[PDB]
């Protein structure tokens, strides 16, 4: 049966450890593939981590990033959740150097995107097998979420930029049922910018914190409804979680306008929970180094400063990087609600430290009725390697 | 239940990319056999790759090609598609230097040749065990299709050969049910020359492109019907797709005769569509490098020269090798026909590069609504290795 | 369905060989965690081993033991019992550094403690996924079994402690449905000392037998009824099972209260066999050497030391470790009663051996209503490894 | 439902080769136990591979054959038949040297003996936990078949030897249900030895063609109904199949007495055809090299030399080793009567060859209605290895 996500996200104190899957230590001498943008995505029955490789073992020679990101090499695979990404563990899922995924209820849908820059190809898996495509419709690298994707009463919703990473570009939302493509709509979003977009499923509707690579320090919010009509702005919080960010002493939020004048970003995440909000952020205004969580009362609604939680997953100390979001369905929890849970990648490697190649471990927490202590569950690898 | 496979092909306008194993990358570290001849065949659940192995492994000195291709270590194994042909993952089917496999919708039918060239014994398994066997009928290599054969109401239908390789063989279809053969018939083709059929379901029969390794650079098509009533020609297309072959502007098309009077050829495959057809071959006229894709107006019945689509999957810079057919079945696609898909074996190593062993990694396309792109998702390993 | 777990124990006359892993043997080649207190639970399919893994393998660096016992990277995984503990079998559970496990008939229940010890956080997992946290309640360390919790009729029972390791701490047992705890109780045990229970179910009852690591050579023994009364006391017989303790000579045991002024200890187990006991002790008085399991008559309920069969598993040339009990359920023996079963730890390496690593190996036995013969199944590896 | 196993054994003209493991060639490299006495049996979804291991791996130190046969890593461990004994596909069943594991519809049982010589304990599994033991009766290397046991309407049986090595021993049949033994029986046979039984049902009965190491080279076959009655005698046919063995101008069969007056011996098989026989042997008369299957007509009932088919399956210039029998499930070939297979053990390393080390490959045939051409599927590793 498809799963139905209507219900509300839950509203948590604090988030708990799930999965760490020390996959760069494992490496050292096991078969791991050298990793990026590792995500995390649930059936009915488990969550799976996905994750992009090139082909590459950690301590091989082609580990050697001298390669493109967009390289042919690059794939889309999976293994349970908290599995190193080993090669005799893994499922294959797409060919792919951006990707989203998502199960249901019945199947895993899978979107990878390959091929050129110019004309770039994006290959819908439903099953396990190819169903669909979408081309290029800007002709400047098509590119996805980089986490899961939502499903909501049999439909599965994702969103897509093409177009220029440093300026305005353009954003479509898609719709998909048993992997074909039954929707889409453009996103009008001018001064904006939207890149790797973390959603959620809350109340029957697509909840999405993304990336503004262009001038915003502040992330972009976008709500999708089941018909494609949307509302797209800024996250009202008057704390910023984008890296590289200016002070906090600095800020005043906005709900509609990109604010802090700075380029680049990091993939992100928050939840609302009601008004209010959870932010995830490095702890580092300059680096992706370490990882706290704030929640902020009525930071979903108003430019809010009031700080009512935090929590601290990664020390400053240590190499954090990507982050993202999805649930646990109810046919797992049991729950009258959609439990929030979040992953953080911990990137190693070139060119920070003195190796030549780069991958990225990760820790997974999930929402609960508690506060919980802070820590640091940091990758823990000891560079360099021998290939090294 | 039986797979019905009765549907017509769907017509298409490009081939997305499906899957990609980086076998021979991996293999610089994991432990992946060294592998030939590495064919795609779907279930009602799932897509498989099979290969040839010698039971060696890369990087090891056992996989010093010092061998006899049909040497006694040679099996038939596979795994899911997109996984790389390694160890720990592989699944047993037959004992073979030559191979076919199919699905019915119950279980997989494979056929694996092993013996002595004088005398060799195909062996049908069923369900994983052995059910029935073929003996060689003309003393002379006994040899088959080297990829999926073809399932239509529970009855699953192949191509073998027995006989020269650079002259008059003899060629005869077989078809089985639950691994019982239950009907064969010879092949009149008197002048021509069949190895290496790739064959696929088409409005109840199978349709069959081969290789012509006497004096053909036209390829061998046969279709033959479920009481093994059967038609043989050549592919009419004003379009050769052997290889070696000569210039395109040289050539003239024949639906009956060899054309081009040059030995030696290269496994291929061809979809009617109607009375189109799409083609696939090298890039390279006179070796295994490159793989496009034609679509030709006509060319499935008149000696056309209409080219109105083209896809390059592998540029002429990289290496190619054998390519062949398969179909995803509709308990997958729940679609109204059957899709038409395709892999292609990118060979590395000896003789053409200065390695003791030779190997294959493979990329797999299936059919879309959409044309797609040129690209070059080609091997991508750095020779040569360690054991070199 | 739940299992019932209501029957009695089985009275057994001697112990077979379940399994054995050999996982150090292995690892000296093949890909294997550096493990640390593996024990064994079983389902109504299949009995797993369990074991703590910091991220590092055998003959690797990261198997280099300067880390933290309690360190971020140490996770709970599992296999099927018999499987040394290696990467690419292995079934991730939680994120721990303390950790018990059991299965209700339904699903696995796993409990992972991790984060720091001022402020430990205890995450509950049911069916794969976080269900239910307990962070410390008395901010020192908190902690669990490190074997098999106990289901009855669908609800699962443990025993965790939070305080001191070498002086009076603090006791609570809880009960838990679908992941989600339901009750606790505080045992109030003045004087006494409960660390790493061994608990299994006998009558509809959670009988314990634990580890007193303050003044006691004796085994604190708890008996939890489904409504979380209890009875606390020591196991009455007139032969003590601790490590370090003193000779049998000098000992008279007490039902009441720890005997033999002595700190530290070992984690072990008893069965209760009407009102006799089977109890496991390593031979050595003074060291984790050798092990023996002895059955002293009315040993349950008075001070007896009228022992009446003894079996040797591990000579006490060899080193031994914890040991912990679980059952087999009816489902899988048919039986009309429980089956106790035993683990026993052997631990080799550091810093009783010259190696930088420390890890275990394991051997499992099962009751049986025959006497078996005495032996040795030790661990068998040769040390130093290539990485010393 | 419970395999019937009540049907005539199938009367075949040849036999076709099933699988090939290549396991030592792979072990070069991949990771794959050294093993010793690896059989095949099948349930009715597939056939496995079982085998013995010492926990140590091809290439690692402790692969070092300075080790007791009978020693305390020795497991019974399974893979799906064609796999290489490898750690990553490896299903744990037993603590054991000496083994023997067979299906009955519904589960698994498998029989483990380990333990001290004068006091050896046979454990019983059904399902994958022990259910069962067997104690040495007689305090001299208890032991069994090392291949498949034989169940029929869902009781399993065979036969155990406890006693001297090179004169008269003892012999029991036993019988199971469900992993819990009903029945046995002494075999009285003086002036006869019973090692290492090859079992299959046939007509309802279990026939065993067994290996005597005192002084026959003739095999004793054993004839065992469902309520444990029996006949016992040797191979009636005039050619021997043990080895060492005379020549077989200098043979005269016997349905009755050992013939021959030679020690030791190899495990062997063979399969009654009506009141034919078909028989395996080495090629060679004093070693282990080569093998061969003869079918002798009236072979099963006379002293017969009347050799009426002949088919060499590994070349005289290879080695050989243990051979024994099992039989295709109808659920699985949907025939009215049961597929005699056999499987090859050939043996590597030392003494025979230079190398600190000894294992084994396997080739499996089954039963066919067509001669099958001589060939010989030989192991194929190139020794010594590196560890050498
Ligand atoms: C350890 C290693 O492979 N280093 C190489 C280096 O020698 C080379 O200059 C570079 C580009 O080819 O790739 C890297
Ligand atoms: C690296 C390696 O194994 N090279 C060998 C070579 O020495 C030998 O001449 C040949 C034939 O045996 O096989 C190859
Ligand atoms: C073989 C090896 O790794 N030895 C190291 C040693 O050199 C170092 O002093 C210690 C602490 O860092 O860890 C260990
Ligand atoms: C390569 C290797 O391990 N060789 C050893 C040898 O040095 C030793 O004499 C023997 C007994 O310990 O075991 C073997
Ligand atoms: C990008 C890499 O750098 C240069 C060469 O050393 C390699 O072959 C490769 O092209
Ligand atoms: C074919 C190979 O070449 C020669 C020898 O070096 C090897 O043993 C092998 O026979
Ligand atoms: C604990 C270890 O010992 C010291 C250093 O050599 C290492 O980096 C590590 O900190
Ligand atoms: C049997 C073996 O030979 C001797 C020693 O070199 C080893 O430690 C082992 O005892
Ligand atoms: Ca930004
Ligand atoms: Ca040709
Ligand atoms: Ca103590
Ligand atoms: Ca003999
Ligand atoms: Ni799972
Ligand atoms: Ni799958
Ligand atoms: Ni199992
Ligand atoms: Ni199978």
């Amino acid at each position: 049966q498809f799963m139905q996500n209507t219900e509300a996200l839950c509203d948590v104190k604090g988030f708990a450890p799930f999965s760490k899957d020390n996959g760069i230590r494992i490496g050292s001498r096991g078969h791991v593939f050298v990793i990026r943008e590792p995500f995390v995505s649930c059936s009915p029955t488990e969550c799976r981590t996905f994750f992009l490789t090139q082909g590459s073992l950690l301590n091989d020679k082609h580990s050697n990033g001298t390669e493109k990101d967009r390289s042919p090499y690059r794939t889309l695979m999976s293994v349970e959740i908290g599995q190193s990404p080993n090669v005799y563990q893994a499922r294959f899922e797409a060919v792919a150097w951006s990707a989203t995924a998502c199960h249901d209820g019945k199947k895993w849908m899978t979107i990878g995107v390959t091929g050129p820059d110019a004309k770039a190809v994006a290959v819908v898996h439903y099953g396990g097998i190819p169903t669909d495509v979408i081309n290029s419709w800007a002709g400047d690298i098509l590119r996805t979420q980089e986490s899961s994707c939502t499903c909501i009463l049999g439909e599965c919703y994702w969103v897509m930029t093409d177009g220029p990473a440093n300026r305005q570009a353009q954003y479509r939302a898609f719709k998909a049922k048993q992997g074909k493509i039954i929707g889409q709509v453009e996103i009008s979003f001018n001064g904006g910018h939207i890149e790797e977009c973390s959603c959620y499923p809350n109340d029957g509707k697509v909840e999405c914190v993304c990336r503004d690579n262009w001038t915003g320090t502040n992330r972009p919010v976008l709500v999708i409804s089941p018909d494609l009509s949307y509302r797209v702005g800024y996250l009202c919080a008057g704390l910023s979680s984008d890296t590289p960010r200016g002070e906090d002493s600095q800020f005043t939020g906005s709900c509609t306008s990109p604010v802090g004048n700075q380029g680049y970003g990091v993939k992100g995440f928050g939840f609302r929970q009601g008004n209010d909000v959870w932010m995830g952020r490095t702890i580092s205004r300059t680096s992706r180094s370490g990882f706290e969580i704030l929640k902020v009362r009525n930071g979903w609604v108003q430019t809010s400063k009031e700080q009512i939680k935090r929590q601290v997953v990664v020390d400053n100390l240590n190499r954090s990087g990507y982050s993202g979001s999805f649930t646990l369905p109810v046919e797992l929890t049991k729950r009258d609600c959609l439990v929030p849970c979040f992953w953080v990648e911990m990137i190693r490697g070139k060119p920070a430290e003195k190796t030549i190649w780069t991958s990225s471990s990760s820790i997974v927490m999930c929402g609960v009725d508690h506060e919980v202590a802070d820590w640091s569950w940091h990758d823990g690898a000891i560079l360099p390697f021998d290939i090294d």
